[PDB]
């Protein structure tokens, strides 16, 4: 499903977004590549 060096994250509000662990990136739309 998930790309590579993506993992799903959470503000303390309840909101979704998505996160690089390898490049410490982050963004709200679900990631491609
Ligand atoms: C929840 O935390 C992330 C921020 O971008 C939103 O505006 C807020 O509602």
């Amino acid at each position: 499903k998930l790309p590579p060096g993506w993992e799903k994250r959470m503000f303390a509000n309840g909101t979704v977004y998505y996160f690089n662990h390898i490049t410490n990136a982050s963004q709200f739309e679900r990631p491609s590549g």
